[PDB]
Protein backbone atom coordinates (compact mmCIF):
# COMPACT_ATOMS: atom_id res chain seq x y z
CA UNK A 1 0.00 0.00 0.00
CA UNK A 2 1.88 3.05 -1.25
CA UNK A 3 -0.63 5.53 -2.58
CA UNK A 4 0.22 9.26 -2.32
CA UNK A 5 -1.67 11.10 0.54
CA UNK A 6 -3.10 14.45 -0.73
CA UNK A 7 -3.35 17.02 2.14
CA UNK A 8 -5.43 20.16 1.21
CA UNK A 9 -5.89 23.47 3.11
CA UNK A 10 -9.39 22.19 3.87
CA UNK A 11 -7.92 19.62 6.23
CA UNK A 12 -6.20 22.44 8.16
CA UNK A 13 -9.67 24.13 8.11
CA UNK A 14 -11.24 20.90 9.53
CA UNK A 15 -8.90 21.03 12.57
CA UNK A 16 -9.58 24.76 13.10
CA UNK A 17 -13.41 24.21 12.68
CA UNK A 18 -13.32 21.42 15.18
CA UNK A 19 -11.34 23.33 17.83
CA UNK A 20 -13.70 26.22 17.27
CA UNK A 21 -16.70 23.99 18.15
CA UNK A 22 -15.06 22.52 21.21
CA UNK A 23 -14.09 26.00 22.41
CA UNK A 24 -17.84 26.80 22.40
CA UNK A 25 -18.78 23.63 24.30
CA UNK A 26 -15.92 24.16 26.75
CA UNK A 27 -16.82 27.90 27.22
CA UNK A 28 -13.35 29.43 26.66
CA UNK A 29 -13.13 33.24 26.87
CA UNK A 30 -12.21 35.57 23.93
CA UNK A 31 -8.57 36.12 25.04
CA UNK A 32 -8.02 32.41 25.87
CA UNK A 33 -9.49 31.47 22.46
CA UNK A 34 -6.76 33.58 20.77
CA UNK A 35 -4.05 31.53 22.52
CA UNK A 36 -5.66 28.28 21.41
CA UNK A 37 -5.66 29.37 17.74
CA UNK A 38 -2.08 30.72 17.63
CA UNK A 39 0.15 27.95 18.96
CA UNK A 40 -1.10 25.10 16.73
CA UNK A 41 -0.78 27.36 13.67
CA UNK A 42 2.78 28.20 14.62
CA UNK A 43 3.76 24.49 14.97
CA UNK A 44 2.21 23.66 11.53
CA UNK A 45 3.81 26.78 9.93
CA UNK A 46 7.29 25.80 11.33
CA UNK A 47 7.02 22.44 9.51
CA UNK A 48 6.22 24.22 6.21
CA UNK A 49 8.98 26.81 6.75
CA UNK A 50 11.55 24.06 7.42
CA UNK A 51 10.79 22.38 4.12
CA UNK A 52 9.70 25.11 1.70
CA UNK A 53 12.24 27.65 0.44
CA UNK A 54 9.57 30.43 0.17
CA UNK A 55 8.81 30.64 3.91
CA UNK A 56 11.11 31.77 6.71
CA UNK A 57 11.11 30.15 10.13
CA UNK A 58 9.52 32.16 12.96
CA UNK A 59 12.27 30.85 15.29
CA UNK A 60 14.23 33.92 16.51
CA UNK A 61 11.22 36.11 15.55
CA UNK A 62 8.58 35.10 18.18
CA UNK A 63 9.58 35.66 21.80
CA UNK A 64 11.35 32.61 23.23
CA UNK A 65 10.99 30.48 20.04
CA UNK A 66 14.01 28.35 18.92
CA UNK A 67 14.41 26.16 15.78
CA UNK A 68 12.22 23.08 15.52
CA UNK A 69 13.91 19.67 14.87
CA UNK A 70 14.65 19.04 11.14
CA UNK A 71 12.99 16.09 9.41
CA UNK A 72 14.98 12.83 9.14
CA UNK A 73 16.07 12.71 5.49
CA UNK A 74 16.14 8.86 5.53
CA UNK A 75 12.30 8.77 6.10
CA UNK A 76 9.70 9.67 3.46
CA UNK A 77 7.60 12.44 4.95
CA UNK A 78 4.62 14.32 3.66
CA UNK A 79 5.23 17.63 5.42
CA UNK A 80 1.72 18.99 5.05
CA UNK A 81 0.50 15.78 6.67
CA UNK A 82 3.04 16.21 9.48
CA UNK A 83 1.83 19.85 9.79
CA UNK A 84 -1.88 18.84 10.15
CA UNK A 85 -0.74 16.24 12.75
CA UNK A 86 1.07 18.85 14.79
CA UNK A 87 -1.89 21.32 14.53
CA UNK A 88 -4.43 18.78 15.74
CA UNK A 89 -2.16 17.50 18.52
CA UNK A 90 -1.50 20.98 20.06
CA UNK A 91 -5.23 22.02 19.52
CA UNK A 92 -6.06 18.76 21.48
CA UNK A 93 -3.76 19.84 24.29
CA UNK A 94 -5.20 23.30 24.46
CA UNK A 95 -8.87 22.55 24.84
CA UNK A 96 -10.49 20.64 27.68
CA UNK A 97 -12.77 18.10 25.86
CA UNK A 98 -9.87 16.28 24.21
CA UNK A 99 -11.92 13.40 22.90
CA UNK A 100 -13.70 15.63 20.41
CA UNK A 101 -10.29 16.52 18.80
CA UNK A 102 -9.23 12.86 18.99
CA UNK A 103 -12.31 11.69 16.98
CA UNK A 104 -11.46 14.13 14.15
CA UNK A 105 -7.83 13.08 14.25
CA UNK A 106 -8.58 9.29 14.39
CA UNK A 107 -10.90 9.41 11.45
CA UNK A 108 -8.24 11.06 9.25
CA UNK A 109 -5.52 8.75 10.61
CA UNK A 110 -7.62 5.77 9.71
CA UNK A 111 -7.79 6.77 6.04
CA UNK A 112 -4.14 7.87 5.80
CA UNK A 113 -2.90 4.72 7.42
CA UNK A 114 -5.09 2.60 5.13
CA UNK A 115 -3.68 4.28 2.04
CA UNK A 116 0.02 4.33 2.90
CA UNK A 117 0.97 3.06 6.40
CA UNK A 118 4.71 3.94 6.14
CA UNK A 119 4.22 7.46 4.76
CA UNK A 120 1.48 8.04 7.41
CA UNK A 121 3.64 6.63 10.19
CA UNK A 122 6.86 8.55 9.35
CA UNK A 123 4.93 11.82 8.77
CA UNK A 124 2.95 11.45 12.00
CA UNK A 125 6.15 10.81 14.05
CA UNK A 126 7.71 14.06 12.73
CA UNK A 127 4.51 16.08 13.33
CA UNK A 128 4.42 14.87 16.95
CA UNK A 129 8.16 15.56 17.47
CA UNK A 130 7.51 19.08 16.23
CA UNK A 131 4.38 19.50 18.46
CA UNK A 132 6.49 18.49 21.54
CA UNK A 133 9.03 21.27 20.76
CA UNK A 134 6.34 23.95 20.27
CA UNK A 135 4.51 22.67 23.37
CA UNK A 136 7.59 23.05 25.57
CA UNK A 137 7.79 26.73 24.44
CA UNK A 138 4.01 27.27 24.76
CA UNK A 139 4.11 25.86 28.34
CA UNK A 140 6.57 28.61 29.33
CA UNK A 141 4.26 31.54 28.44
CA UNK A 142 3.00 32.08 32.02
CA UNK A 143 -0.54 30.90 31.12
CA UNK A 144 -0.30 28.00 33.73
CA UNK A 145 0.78 30.51 36.43
CA UNK A 146 -2.06 32.94 35.79
CA UNK A 147 -4.59 30.13 36.32
CA UNK A 148 -4.30 30.55 40.11
CA UNK A 149 -3.77 34.36 40.40
CA UNK A 150 -6.47 36.42 42.26
CA UNK A 151 -9.88 37.34 40.67
CA UNK A 152 -10.53 41.01 39.78
CA UNK A 153 -11.31 42.98 43.04
CA UNK A 154 -14.70 44.79 42.64
CA UNK A 155 -15.11 47.88 45.03
CA UNK A 156 -18.37 50.09 44.86
CA UNK A 157 -16.59 52.77 47.03
CA UNK A 158 -14.48 53.53 43.85
CA UNK A 159 -17.00 55.45 41.67
CA UNK A 160 -15.75 54.89 38.04
CA UNK A 161 -14.44 51.37 38.72
CA UNK A 162 -15.76 48.40 36.75
CA UNK A 163 -18.54 46.29 38.38
CA UNK A 164 -20.04 42.95 37.31
CA UNK A 165 -23.31 43.52 35.36
CA UNK A 166 -26.75 41.75 35.39
CA UNK A 167 -28.10 39.13 34.75
CA UNK A 168 -25.14 36.97 35.73
CA UNK A 169 -22.78 39.31 37.62
CA UNK A 170 -19.75 37.33 36.59
CA UNK A 171 -16.36 38.40 37.87
CA UNK A 172 -14.16 40.05 35.22
CA UNK A 173 -12.58 37.71 32.69
CA UNK A 174 -8.80 37.20 32.73
CA UNK A 175 -7.71 40.19 34.78
CA UNK A 176 -4.06 39.07 34.34
CA UNK A 177 -4.15 38.41 30.63
CA UNK A 178 -1.44 41.02 30.46
CA UNK A 179 0.96 38.68 32.24
CA UNK A 180 0.90 36.21 29.27
CA UNK A 181 4.04 36.17 27.11
CA UNK A 182 3.42 38.11 23.90
CA UNK A 183 4.50 36.53 20.59
CA UNK A 184 5.76 39.68 18.87
CA UNK A 185 5.32 42.70 21.25
CA UNK A 186 8.33 43.91 23.30
CA UNK A 187 5.96 44.02 26.23
CA UNK A 188 2.26 43.75 26.87
CA UNK A 189 1.98 47.53 27.34
CA UNK A 190 3.69 48.41 24.05
CA UNK A 191 0.55 49.80 22.52
CA UNK A 192 -0.90 51.34 25.69
CA UNK A 193 -3.30 54.00 24.35
CA UNK A 194 -4.22 57.42 25.82
CA UNK A 195 -6.34 57.18 29.01
CA UNK A 196 -10.15 57.22 28.72
CA UNK A 197 -12.10 60.38 29.62
CA UNK A 198 -12.31 60.65 33.38
CA UNK A 199 -15.47 59.20 35.01
CA UNK A 200 -17.69 62.17 35.90
CA UNK A 201 -21.33 63.04 36.23
CA UNK A 202 -20.66 66.78 35.49
CA UNK A 203 -22.93 67.57 32.61
CA UNK A 204 -20.26 69.41 30.67
CA UNK A 205 -17.57 66.75 31.00
CA UNK A 206 -16.22 64.47 28.16
CA UNK A 207 -17.33 61.33 30.01
CA UNK A 208 -20.92 62.52 30.66
CA UNK A 209 -21.28 63.50 27.03
CA UNK A 210 -20.11 60.08 25.89
CA UNK A 211 -22.50 58.48 28.48
CA UNK A 212 -25.44 60.44 27.02
CA UNK A 213 -24.55 59.33 23.47
CA UNK A 214 -24.73 55.55 24.45
CA UNK A 215 -28.03 56.32 26.28
CA UNK A 216 -29.44 58.29 23.24
CA UNK A 217 -28.33 55.83 20.58
CA UNK A 218 -30.12 53.07 22.34
CA UNK A 219 -33.34 55.07 22.69
CA UNK A 220 -33.21 56.08 18.96
CA UNK A 221 -32.90 52.31 18.19
CA UNK A 222 -36.03 51.56 20.37
CA UNK A 223 -38.05 54.28 18.42
CA UNK A 224 -36.93 52.66 15.12
CA UNK A 225 -38.21 49.31 16.42
CA UNK A 226 -36.88 45.76 16.23
CA UNK A 227 -35.41 44.32 13.03
CA UNK A 228 -33.75 47.44 11.64
CA UNK A 229 -30.13 47.32 10.49
CA UNK A 230 -28.29 48.59 13.59
CA UNK A 231 -29.67 45.80 15.76
CA UNK A 232 -28.71 43.19 13.13
CA UNK A 233 -25.17 44.66 13.03
CA UNK A 234 -24.83 44.64 16.90
CA UNK A 235 -26.00 40.98 16.88
CA UNK A 236 -23.77 39.81 14.03
CA UNK A 237 -20.60 41.03 15.76
CA UNK A 238 -21.62 40.32 19.29
CA UNK A 239 -19.64 37.03 19.67
CA UNK A 240 -20.15 36.85 23.38
CA UNK A 241 -20.11 33.26 24.81
CA UNK A 242 -21.61 34.46 28.15
CA UNK A 243 -25.05 35.56 26.86
CA UNK A 244 -27.62 34.38 29.59
CA UNK A 245 -24.00 28.76 21.01
CA UNK A 246 -21.62 31.66 20.10
CA UNK A 247 -18.04 31.97 18.84
CA UNK A 248 -15.58 34.71 20.02
CA UNK A 249 -14.21 37.59 17.96
CA UNK A 250 -10.87 35.74 17.47
CA UNK A 251 -12.84 32.81 16.06
CA UNK A 252 -14.88 35.05 13.79
CA UNK A 253 -11.73 36.51 12.27
CA UNK A 254 -10.25 33.09 11.79
CA UNK A 255 -13.46 32.26 9.86
CA UNK A 256 -12.93 35.44 7.73
CA UNK A 257 -9.27 34.45 7.08
CA UNK A 258 -10.58 31.00 5.95
CA UNK A 259 -13.15 32.62 3.62
CA UNK A 260 -10.41 34.74 1.98
CA UNK A 261 -7.98 31.86 1.62
CA UNK A 262 -10.68 29.62 -0.02
CA UNK A 263 -12.00 32.44 -2.28
CA UNK A 264 -8.45 32.90 -3.64
CA UNK A 265 -7.82 29.14 -3.87
CA UNK A 266 -4.76 29.59 -1.66
CA UNK A 267 -2.66 26.49 -1.44
CA UNK A 268 -1.70 24.81 1.79
CA UNK A 269 1.38 26.85 2.60
CA UNK A 270 -0.22 30.22 1.59
CA UNK A 271 -3.33 29.42 3.66
CA UNK A 272 -1.31 28.39 6.70
CA UNK A 273 0.96 31.54 6.26
CA UNK A 274 -2.18 33.67 6.43
CA UNK A 275 -3.70 31.89 9.43
CA UNK A 276 -0.42 31.98 11.35
CA UNK A 277 0.18 35.61 10.79
CA UNK A 278 -3.44 36.54 11.63
CA UNK A 279 -3.71 34.24 14.71
CA UNK A 280 -0.36 35.49 16.12
CA UNK A 281 -1.35 39.12 15.63
CA UNK A 282 -4.78 38.60 17.27
CA UNK A 283 -3.20 36.87 20.20
CA UNK A 284 -0.99 39.89 20.96
CA UNK A 285 -4.03 42.23 20.21
CA UNK A 286 -5.89 40.48 23.05
CA UNK A 287 -2.88 40.83 25.43
CA UNK A 288 -2.62 44.51 24.50
CA UNK A 289 -6.32 45.19 24.86
CA UNK A 290 -6.69 43.26 28.20
CA UNK A 291 -3.59 45.12 29.45
CA UNK A 292 -5.51 48.45 28.95
CA UNK A 293 -8.89 47.08 30.21
CA UNK A 294 -7.34 46.21 33.52
CA UNK A 295 -5.24 49.36 33.77
CA UNK A 296 -8.22 51.84 33.34
CA UNK A 297 -10.70 49.35 34.98
CA UNK A 298 -13.61 51.35 33.52
CA UNK A 299 -17.28 50.89 34.40
CA UNK A 300 -19.59 49.73 31.53
CA UNK A 301 -22.36 52.11 30.34
CA UNK A 302 -25.34 50.17 31.71
CA UNK A 303 -24.13 50.42 35.30
CA UNK A 304 -23.77 54.23 35.17
CA UNK A 305 -27.02 54.74 33.29
CA UNK A 306 -29.02 52.56 35.60
CA UNK A 307 -27.55 54.08 38.78
CA UNK A 308 -27.68 57.73 37.81
CA UNK A 309 -29.73 58.40 34.63
CA UNK A 310 -32.54 55.89 34.13
CA UNK A 311 -33.25 52.75 36.08
CA UNK A 312 -35.33 51.10 33.26
CA UNK A 313 -32.72 51.47 30.41
CA UNK A 314 -31.26 48.22 28.93
CA UNK A 315 -28.45 47.90 26.34
CA UNK A 316 -29.41 46.25 22.93
CA UNK A 317 -26.72 43.63 23.84
CA UNK A 318 -25.99 42.01 27.16
CA UNK A 319 -22.88 43.58 28.60
CA UNK A 320 -19.75 41.33 28.49
CA UNK A 321 -18.21 40.53 31.87
CA UNK A 322 -15.09 42.70 31.73
CA UNK A 323 -13.97 46.31 31.94
CA UNK A 324 -14.84 48.81 29.21
CA UNK A 325 -11.69 50.41 27.78
CA UNK A 326 -10.50 49.83 25.05
CA UNK A 327 -13.04 47.63 23.13
CA UNK A 328 -11.73 44.09 22.42
CA UNK A 329 -13.92 43.97 19.26
CA UNK A 330 -12.22 47.13 18.04
CA UNK A 331 -8.62 46.25 18.85
CA UNK A 332 -8.81 42.58 17.69
CA UNK A 333 -10.66 43.37 14.39
CA UNK A 334 -8.29 46.30 13.82
CA UNK A 335 -5.21 43.99 14.08
CA UNK A 336 -6.79 41.15 12.16
CA UNK A 337 -7.90 43.48 9.32
CA UNK A 338 -4.38 44.97 8.93
CA UNK A 339 -2.90 41.41 8.59
CA UNK A 340 -5.47 40.19 6.10
CA UNK A 341 -5.23 43.37 4.01
CA UNK A 342 -1.45 42.93 3.88
CA UNK A 343 -1.86 39.26 2.91
CA UNK A 344 -4.81 39.29 0.53
CA UNK A 345 -5.13 42.95 -0.52
CA UNK A 346 -7.06 46.17 -0.13
CA UNK A 347 -10.78 46.10 -1.09
CA UNK A 348 -10.98 42.41 -0.78
CA UNK A 349 -14.75 41.82 -0.89
CA UNK A 350 -16.22 38.70 0.79
CA UNK A 351 -19.46 37.23 2.02
CA UNK A 352 -19.17 36.40 5.69
CA UNK A 353 -21.05 33.28 6.40
CA UNK A 354 -19.11 32.52 9.62
CA UNK A 355 -22.21 33.16 11.84
CA UNK A 356 -24.65 31.06 9.75
CA UNK A 357 -24.19 27.98 12.03
CA UNK A 358 -24.70 30.25 15.15
CA UNK A 359 -28.07 31.67 14.46
CA UNK A 360 -27.35 34.46 11.96
CA UNK A 361 -27.48 35.59 8.33
CA UNK A 362 -24.66 36.25 5.81
CA UNK A 363 -23.34 39.82 5.72
CA UNK A 364 -21.17 41.06 2.78
CA UNK A 365 -18.21 43.39 2.91
CA UNK A 366 -16.12 45.36 0.46
CA UNK A 367 -12.86 44.99 2.41
CA UNK A 368 -11.49 43.65 5.68
CA UNK A 369 -11.28 47.21 6.97
CA UNK A 370 -14.98 47.83 6.31
CA UNK A 371 -15.81 44.68 8.28
CA UNK A 372 -13.51 45.78 11.22
CA UNK A 373 -15.06 49.29 11.17
CA UNK A 374 -18.53 47.66 11.31
CA UNK A 375 -17.34 45.33 14.16
CA UNK A 376 -16.16 48.45 16.10
CA UNK A 377 -19.30 50.65 15.61
CA UNK A 378 -21.58 47.61 16.36
CA UNK A 379 -20.51 48.09 20.03
CA UNK A 380 -22.10 51.54 20.14
CA UNK A 381 -25.38 50.26 18.65
CA UNK A 382 -24.99 47.44 21.17
CA UNK A 383 -25.01 49.75 24.25
CA UNK A 384 -21.87 48.35 25.86
CA UNK A 385 -19.14 50.91 24.90
CA UNK A 386 -18.55 54.62 25.04
CA UNK A 387 -17.06 56.18 21.91
CA UNK A 388 -13.43 56.46 23.17
CA UNK A 389 -13.07 52.73 23.76
CA UNK A 390 -14.34 52.19 20.22
CA UNK A 391 -12.31 54.82 18.31
CA UNK A 392 -9.14 54.57 20.42
CA UNK A 393 -9.48 50.76 20.30
CA UNK A 394 -9.47 50.82 16.42
CA UNK A 395 -6.25 52.90 16.35
CA UNK A 396 -4.71 50.54 18.96
CA UNK A 397 -5.45 47.40 16.90
CA UNK A 398 -4.40 49.08 13.63
CA UNK A 399 -1.06 50.26 15.17
CA UNK A 400 -0.40 46.81 16.77
CA UNK A 401 -1.25 44.95 13.55
CA UNK A 402 0.99 47.30 11.52
CA UNK A 403 3.80 46.66 13.98
CA UNK A 404 3.32 42.82 13.61
CA UNK A 405 3.28 42.86 9.80
CA UNK A 406 6.37 45.19 9.66
CA UNK A 407 8.24 42.94 12.12
CA UNK A 408 7.49 39.33 11.03
CA UNK A 409 9.41 38.23 7.95
CA UNK A 410 7.66 35.09 6.81
CA UNK A 411 7.06 35.18 3.03
CA UNK A 412 10.44 35.26 1.41
CA UNK A 413 11.03 33.70 -2.07
CA UNK A 414 14.09 31.48 -2.80
CA UNK A 415 13.55 32.19 -6.57
O1 LIG B 1 -15.22 42.67 23.64
V1 LIG B 1 -15.66 44.43 24.09
O2 LIG B 1 -14.14 45.04 24.92
O3 LIG B 1 -15.86 45.16 22.40
O4 LIG B 1 -17.19 44.45 25.13
NA1 LIG C 1 12.08 27.84 4.47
Amino acid sequence: KEEPINITPEELDASIDRVTEIMIHDIFSPPVASRIFAYPNVAAYEIVAATNDNYNSLAGQLNGLTAIPEPDTTKTINYELAAVVAHMELSKRLIFSEDRMESLRDSLYMVWEGKNPVLFSDSKAYGLQVADHIGEWMNKDNYAQTRTMPKFTVDADDPGRWQPTPPAYMDGIEPHWNKIRPFVLDSAAQFKPVPPPAYSLEEDSAFYKELKEVYDVRNKITEEGDSSEEIQIARFWDCNPYVSKKITPGAHWMGIAKIAARKTNSDFAKTLFAYTKASVAMADAFISCWDEKYRSNLIRPETVINQHIDDSWKPVLQTPPFPEYTSGHSVVSGAASVVLTEVFGDNFSFDDDTEVPYGLPIRSFKSFKQAADEAAISRMYGGIHYRAAIEVGVKQGRDLGTFVVNKLHMLSDKK
